[PDB]
């Protein structure tokens, strides 16, 4: 039935993550810049990612020398994909042998040619690293790729062929060669979503961004030139989805258009016509395109749009679409169900109905996709733990957490700790601390970073402390003592032992109030430069 | 109310500055050496039963001075007590540490309170009065606050601190330089033993084997302000003084004996007057001279006063830097205050030395006090600032005790200059070492301090950097004389004609102002080194960086001694 989106990660022009992405959208920021000479010597504009050469190959058990031979599209998605899992609150341990499919939108080979680097391998990186067992399939339907992938993952989950799916897209523009409405400006990006059956997501107590309640794909078929759109195919696609899944156009209040700024009028007419077949209501449905902010992120276009929509729903807020002064002459808005939203405003819904939105993505090869997303409506000291594979990254992790807590005054401290305990892998470099308030939490992380002694803070490298924790691992009364500590109160003791490498049973910390996993900052990868050898 | 310490400079045995001092303390280093023959021949005075001590905490190069810097004729330098000369330098550097310069100090109501207790050089010669020693700095910098030398023996610099504090609180002065300086130049003076000195040559503070002190040399200075002014002026703040007091032993058994009752009264009265609970204090820098009858009296006194107010046991660590550097006499107080501030800044307690077995005449186990011999984190509970005390008692019976509380605060263009090229080179070396040693330095703060917190002198260099590594490389390139297109250097007296255009023309000035306005640094740099006055404030808009502690002027190391 319904598919839950339980994890997301994103890296788009002007946005290193989904929180910056949201902030940029709220403030109507445009990330399009002139192409610098460090890329190539110069349309002279692009929605660019920063530091596309950066990778943490050691994290992924990849030899540094192999990293130079990897398409950065592979490298960046590997990172974003992984972070999507961590966002959902899953780790290497909990993913091991999971029937998780990987569906990766990808549509260019630039690095391989400039020079392992097949589409087939690009999709297979994450399954190989995490020991996943669902199929790994790259999808090249051009700009519809990530949304096509979403559809396929959706169908596999519903048929119970997999129990989880990582869907995503990645697009870089590396060469000069591969490169009011007047055409589009190319964008770069990488995004991933983690999908589950809704019933599983609720039983597993995942945090849920939203649910997919309908999706479809089809073809333009014979058009006037292979890259031209078909009004009829777009209409059929949208109609068939709404009819198959019992979705009334009146229930939809936002559509993230394909909206490349070429094509535009055909898309508008199609969607308008389909809506009007079912309702007389006027100007109820806002339309936008994040391509106005970040450019045309190609294979990653679908996932960029889906993430925008989920963020909108989560904040119950509609954000401006950009570059709109006067309506396209070829379409008449006044008596349409559609209106272009250029305001930052509250996303209003009537009588506690869940917000619904659509995302469209159409490819130059004629393969179309369209999905319908519905807002999800859900029914003392804590022990904070952090770890990373190097001390430098632990420090970066602490900074990321401090920024996050500073930015989010309403964070549930118990949920956050719980996520750090159960929703992250305990790696070799460790710190832990107690806090009973936001202020104490921020102070602790500050103290850690500034190296100001603080009696609530514990840190160790696990390999150094082996002899010191053995006393607890094998003896029966030591375990009983630890269990008494963790069953339950002293937390200081649990903390000291945990940072030294002792495995803790985090479940025992909680009698019949158990907190929930929430979205937190994911691993801060080492930012090492790798390019052509 | 509270007095902020906003600048410091120190020169102690084994330590040319407070950074080396700190390093020595962290590593539990003992700086006491055998007295070399270049000072005097201990064999000509030594008798084991005449001097019975052959050790001293010595300063290096007590003869070095930069008289030209201070507008003093080189020939007058030979006639100056080196105590005067060394304090003149250390005092000046304390101001520079705080980020103040000749320009910003001119006509300031700044008092100068200098601890000093010996006349050896003046006598050797047969200008050098205590009155003149204190007045050197006011004369040089045109300060207008009273200049008073304090001789209460070993309490001198702490007595001075008390007096400066009361003057600031009464608003009689707006700044105070407090300091001490002590040298031991002759066999005769260091000699007086009077039974005071240890035959082993160690201050064994708190130890059952305590048998006298070993003499130490030193010069220190602090810059003090009212806390409210220090915050409004955006000074960097080492710590605050939240209580001080002085009193007398009065009638003792011999004028150099201590009085338990006076020490207790002193400590009690301070705590009561200023509302300070003994439980809040976690370190005390003891007078701790390692004398057999003195040590136990100090311990018992302090212990007793603490115990009047709390049953808590072994919460307060005690130490004495005299275990590291010896008994630096007039400079003892300032040496101790500087130790405590460094501890607070680093949130670290350091070892006190020479402690094997507790003094039999005092039981620690049920005391609020414990001897700290560990290098460890200085822990504080809850939000609370660390608090520490420093005690200094004199042989004449004038005592002092202060309470210090930790202060809890709420590309760049680098410029350097010196009065000679050789010193400019020394300055760059000092900055490079500093940056190398301090991997976490805020580059914007450091530049801002170099711009606004130093006098622009005649020999100049400047450069841009956006990172520590770039900064270090520039200074290396400068020192190695290896071409670097971002390094500029000039002698100002040579370049007058090349600058005049920007000083007299109206649209050249408007261009310069736009350059400083429209953010260009290379241009500002080139002009600055040639002698053009820059308005550094204009470089900063919404965000202004803060002054921080940096290495101070590296004085010329010229030798001057008896004529």
């Amino acid at each position: 039935d319904a598919i839950a989106i339980v994890g997301m990660s994103g890296r788009y022009p002007g946005a290193r993550n989904v929180r910056e992405y949201w902030d940029n959208l709220v403030h109507a920021r445009n990330a399009i810049r002139d192409i610098p000479t460090s890329r190539w010597d110069v349309c002279k504009s692009m929605g660019m990612l920063d530091d596309i050469e950066h990778f943490d190959p050691l994290f992924f058990n990849i030899p540094p020398s192999e990293a130079e031979l990897m398409d950065p599209q592979h490298r960046i998605f590997l990172q974003e994909g992984y972070k999507a899992f961590e966002d959902a609150g899953y780790n290497a341990r909990t993913l091991n042998e999971k029937k998780c499919g990987v569906y990766l939108g990808i549509m260019s080979n630039e690095y391989g040619v400039m020079l392992g680097n097949s589409f087939a391998i690009a999709a297979a990186r994450i399954p190989y690293f995490l020991n996943l067992k669902g199929p790994a399939i790259p999808i090249d339907t051009a700009c519809s790729s990530s949304l096509v992938g979403t559809h396929l993952a959706r169908q596999a989950l519903i048929n119970k062929e997999i129990d989880m799916a990582l869907v995503g897209g990645v697009s870089l523009y590396l060469t000069p060669e591969s490169y009011g409405a007047n055409g589009f400006v190319p964008g770069e990006g990488a995004g991933a979503l983690v999908l589950k059956r809704l019933k599983d997501a609720e039983a597993d107590r995942d945090h849920i961004y939203g649910i997919i309640i309908g999706s479809g794909i089809n073809q333009d078929g014979k058009t006037n030139g292979i890259t031209a759109p078909s009004a009829k195919s777009q209409m059929d696609l949208e109609r068939d989805i709404y009819e198959t899944y019992g979705i009334h156009p009146e229930s939809i209040s936002y559509v993230e258009m394909h909206g490349t700024g070429t094509g535009d009028p055909i898309e508008l007419e199609a969607l308008s016509t389909v809506f009007q077949e079912k309702t007389d209501k006027k100007q109820f449905c806002a339309i936008g395109s994040v391509k106005s902010n970040i450019g045309h992120t190609s294979a990653a276009a679908g996932v960029a749009g889906v993430q925008k929509v989920l963020l909108c729903m989560n904040h119950k807020t509609l954000v401006p679409t950009l570059n709109f002064t006067t309506p396209n002459e070829h379409f008449e808005f006044e008596h349409s169900p559609l209106y272009v939203n250029t305001e930052l405003k509250p996303w209003e819904t009537a009588d506690g109905k869940p917000r619904r939105a659509c995302v469209s993505s159409f490819g130059y090869s004629g393969t179309n996709a369209h999905i319908v997303i519905e807002e999800y409506q859900p029914e003392r000291s804590a022990l904070f733990v952090l770890s990373a594979k190097k001390e430098k990254q632990l420090k970066a992790y602490a900074e990321a957490m401090k920024d996050f807590v500073t930015s989010n005054e309403d964070i549930d401290l118990e949920d956050m700790a719980y996520t750090l305990q159960t929703g992250r892998e305990a790696m070799d470099y460790r710190m832990a601390f107690l806090a009973d308030s936001r202020e104490m939490l921020i102070k602790a992380l500050d103290d850690y970073l500034a190296e100001m002694p603080n009696g609530s803070i514990f840190a160790a490298h696990v390999k150094t402390k082996k002899s010191e924790i053995k006393l607890f691992e094998t003896d029966h009364d030591a375990k009983a003592l630890l269990q008494t500590w963790i069953e339950k109160k002293r937390l200081e003791k649990v903390a000291e032992l945990w940072v030294k490498g002792l495995q803790i049973d985090w479940n025992k910390l909680y009698g019949e109030y158990t907190p929930r996993r929430i979205s937190l900052p994911a691993y801060p990868f080492a930012e090492e430069y790798y390019w052509l050898p």
